């Protein structure tokens, strides 16, 4: 005898490796492929809650003020005091917690999409603590289209995902949050027109969700992001992901 | 320069105020606007759980027997005994709780929609304790269309919302509950036909939800309803809401 | 005369009984009828979690690794240790629980549909512990169509439901799970084309859900399955259900 490895056009092992990676990249971008969304809530103790949803055609996550708060499973969370925090955040002077600022409040949110999203379809409702998009329902558009703010996460010249990050450093940064994006579809075949619409309804049923609180960004990077070939952007602006298209 | 306030057609401050209010009322009723649903569960201790959802195009809430039960966050809820209540309510003589009637059972339900709902589209599945609409699945239509029972909440001659209220005073009033309504659309443009269908799918992702148990109706009126310009109807048939159209 | 019972074509009581049963069977199969899905998670202590959803047009259930785990309401569940189990199952050697195998892990899953499902529409995402269908998102089709594996549950010659059962006997059988099916529609009228599409969106709102952990299969058979005329298949391959069509 056979040709020698890495010297000719008959390194079929090499060609197959490149195709395997290209096939995965392009399958993900096909209408048969996943589109995925991660919402990361960063807490002052360094821990990070991730909410993930993976689905065909479109994907979303919807959270309220309470559901974004840090919960340390199987440890003390002062649940009564934190309900009083909630009452005090839903209306000023509306509660009697033993604290001014709950350390269970997120300090920042990172939204990441898989590279298979179309950024023009991204929608976000970053609402107030009682789940209104813009102060009062009567004046609220139920979302903002924020795609232009999404940064490409590049690795080795390939877009491995998209990130929108915003800090919540101020005491009044008390939010509810929903996010939605639609899978790429450069064809003119509408996946939700009658020929395929019921499948999109089924995709709502079939969407897989994951949630966990990791003790720190290092642990998240190591045992979640890297383990499962997900894209990420850390606090030092370091990009993580696996470039696949046309690559060995 | 200038004319004197409140004496001529050049009180532009006055005209702008009236337009600001009219714009909010009419924006809410546009296809860009919210439709909102509140389900209030009233408990014997005077507290009130609210479940709220705010979304474009259509909105709904789905609860089971268990999820409607009173939960006092961070206080004693006798969770084992209340699981035995559940077993005893799912099937007669099916549990061994230390009580005949759980005070965590709702005594009444009020369903309120924003004025932007079309009442003809309202659907409710008030089912039994195991989440069947009408005793057995084989004979169950999955909803009832109850719009004709909805009372207008009028303030200053304007409809600020719609209410359907039913008490659960009897021991056998053990329910599951889902409710759905569609945003007004007097146009013939179908928001869920192919030109806009994927946006309606995204609205399912983007819908914002809120839940809280207020200690009493007074507190709910003060720190939830009134604070956020929501419609309400209290036990004394008093109407709450903010009239906007054509008004200063 | 009157004729004597059970001797002539004028036993109208008999004819009405047969029609009542036939009407229920056939109503369930009409587009006005329910389609229902049950996911049973079997634990080593003999208890069984059921997740049920009942809805018009289509129905689904989506669970993650954590949500399928046994929770004994109001009893000790060692929540910190079980969070460490989760960390250790999401990534090998990723936690520090006091055990090798959590007895809260399901030992098997049974998926049952009502007889009103079309088995060709059934879709399942049996994913890994972090909610990816097939190891990595890039290579994952978001479901498998498993209808050919569904066994008919026959009683008295009638199909009363469909079952797909799989054991999780191995230590590596750590899963996430979503399942979806569409209600029979032998007509060519698309329930999700524009004439009726918004109603299918409302059905997503209106779907009723039920969850409970029964202490054993006997109790489930007695107080859930049999009580509510649901189909079932027990560990000894015994079929349960109520035959209705053309029957008294
Ligand atoms: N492209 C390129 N890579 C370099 C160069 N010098 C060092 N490198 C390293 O080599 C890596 C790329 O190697 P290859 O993947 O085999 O080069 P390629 O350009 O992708 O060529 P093909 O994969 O054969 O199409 C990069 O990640 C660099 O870190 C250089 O001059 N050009
Ligand atoms: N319309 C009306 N309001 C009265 C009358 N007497 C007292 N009021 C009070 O005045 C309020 C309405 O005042 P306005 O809003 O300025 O009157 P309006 O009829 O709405 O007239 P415009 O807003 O200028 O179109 C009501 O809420 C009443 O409580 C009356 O005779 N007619
Ligand atoms: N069909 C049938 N059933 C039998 C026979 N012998 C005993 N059985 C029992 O009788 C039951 C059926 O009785 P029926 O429902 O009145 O008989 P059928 O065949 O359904 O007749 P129709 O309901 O009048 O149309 C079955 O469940 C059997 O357990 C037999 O020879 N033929
Ligand atoms: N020294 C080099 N000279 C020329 N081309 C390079 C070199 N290093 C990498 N490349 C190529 O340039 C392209 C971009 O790779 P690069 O490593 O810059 O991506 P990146 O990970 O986004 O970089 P960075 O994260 O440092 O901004 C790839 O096709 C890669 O093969
Ligand atoms: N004394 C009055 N004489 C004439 N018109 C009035 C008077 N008070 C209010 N109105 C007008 O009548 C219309 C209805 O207002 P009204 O206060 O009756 O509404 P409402 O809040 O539903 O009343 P209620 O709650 O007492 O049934 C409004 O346009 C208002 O400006
Ligand atoms: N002894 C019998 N002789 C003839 N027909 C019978 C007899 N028993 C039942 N049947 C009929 O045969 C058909 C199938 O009934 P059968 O009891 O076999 O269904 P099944 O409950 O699926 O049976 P199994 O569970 O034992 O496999 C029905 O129409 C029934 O009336």
């Amino acid at each position: 005898m056979a040709d020698v490895a890495g010297t000719s056009n008959r390194d079929f092992r090499g060609r197959e490796q490149r195709l395997y990676n290209s096939e995965q990249y392009n399958y993900n971008n096909s209408l048969n492929g996943e589109v995925s969304l991660w919402v990361y809530a960063y807490y002052s103790d360094g821990s990070v809650l991730v909410r993930n949803c993976n689905s065909q055609y479109k994907v979303g996550i919807s959270e309220c003020f309470k559901s974004l708060k840090e919960v340390r499973v199987g440890q003390n969370n002062d649940p009564y005091d934190e309900q009083e925090v909630n009452n005090g955040v839903y209306y000023p002077n509306g509660g009697e917690p033993t604290k001014f600022h709950s350390n269970a409040k997120p300090r920042a949110i990172q939204i990441i999409f898989s590279p298979s999203v179309n950024v023009h379809t991204i929608k976000m409702a970053k609402g107030n603590s009682v789940s209104i998009p813009k102060d009062y329902l009567q004046r609220s558009h139920p979302w903002e289209a924020t795609g232009v703010k999404y940064r490409k996460i590049h690795v080795d010249g390939e877009i491995v995902g998209y990130s929108h990050y915003f800090e919540l450093p101020h005491e009044y940064n008390s939010i509810s949050l929903s996010v939605s994006g639609v899978h790429k579809n450069p064809s003119s075949y509408n996946v939700a027109a009658p020929h395929n619409i019921m499948d999109v309804f089924q995709s709502c049923d079939l969407a897989l969700k994951f949630s966990n609180r990791y003790w720190c960004e290092l642990e998240l990077i190591n045992h979640y992001i890297s383990a499962y070939a997900y894209p990420y952007l850390d606090i030092n602006n370091h990009k993580y992901g696996v470039p696949l298209n046309g690559r060995q």
